[PDB]
């Protein structure tokens, strides 16, 4: 069993364009199992507030970075540091 | 120019599954838009570091939180809160 799922993207908007380039710097052999990857962490993002894959698509450049997800993270989520080195005790 | 990817999800599988239903409970006129967004923010993810979307893959369940996507960010990326500390302390 498995089951298949097809989606198109738009090489002229940046986001797209650059999605394309990270892709094809990936060996075919390994591109399924890279598909899936990202396609079920898309979606888990999803789940976690549904303006989430949307948000980091359109926010999308040759910046991105962790920090850009973390903030956006808490924007849409209200997510807030919980845990801390301990040499941060000021 | 308009490409096309084709991906495939297994259902025997927890993560898979879950995505399933994700899926399921968004009406499929709205699917076309979603799926480019789970893919493009999923390979953003990858771009951020390629293990960060088999371990969000991996690590789904019932129980995601943004607070999950935080820690494997930074266990995988060196991304770790600030001064955003002093804040919390309040």
């Amino acid at each position: 069993k498995r089951k298949k799922y097809t989606l198109y993207l738009h090489p002229e908007k940046a986001a797209d364009f650059q999605t394309l380039e990270a892709i094809e710097s990936v060996p075919r052999s390994e591109r399924g199992e890279l598909f899936r990857n990202a396609f079920i962490s898309g979606m888990a993002l999803h789940q976690l507030d549904p303006r989430l894959p949307v948000l980091l698509t359109a926010i999308l450049s040759e910046e991105f970075s962790a920090d850009q997800v973390v903030t956006l993270l808490s924007q849409t989520t209200g997510w807030k540091p919980s845990q801390a080195d301990i040499r941060a005790v000021l």
